[PDB]
């Protein structure tokens, strides 16, 4: 029930990465290159699984789960985490916990564009993706 999300997807503006990036502790130098980056995530579906791949010139990710099923997961900045992403008011909601920790990523679409909004304590950073042919 994911289908909208499928595809390559380029990032076209940035709100509030430098709080949410302070927030987890990530240092400096990492959050000067990230705010200069424009990653390229690609979602795509086999049968249940799901991948999503993050790419850029800087830091690249890659996970598959089952929506609904936890699984293990290393971050961009190196937290490992436990992970679980479901489909909530037709939003994909990435929940990933660590040390008593949460932060949710979830992703929306509005007038075609995706929306991620990262939020950890009390920091809330859009991000806005617009689709590739
Ligand atoms: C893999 C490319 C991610 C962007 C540049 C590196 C940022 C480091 C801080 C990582 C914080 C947790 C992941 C954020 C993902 C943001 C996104 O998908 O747009």
């Amino acid at each position: 029930m994911v289908d909208a999300f499928l595809g390559t997807w380029k990032l076209v503006d940035s709100k509030n990465f430098d709080d949410y990036m302070k927030s987890l502790g990530v240092g400096f130098a990492t959050r000067q290159v990230a705010s200069m980056t424009k990653p390229t995530t690609i979602i795509e579906k086999n049968g249940d699984i799901l991948t999503l791949k993050t790419h850029s010139t800087f830091k690249n990710t890659e996970i598959s789960f089952k929506l609904g099923v936890e699984f293990d997961e290393t971050t961009a900045d190196d937290r490992k985490v436990k992970s679980i992403v479901t489909l909530d008011g037709g939003k994909l909601v990435h929940l990933q916990k660590w040390d008593g920790q949460e932060t949710t990523l979830v992703r929306e679409l509005i007038d075609g564009k995706l929306i991620l909004t990262l939020t950890h304590g009390t920091a809330v950073c859009t991000r806005t993706y617009e689709k590739e042919a």
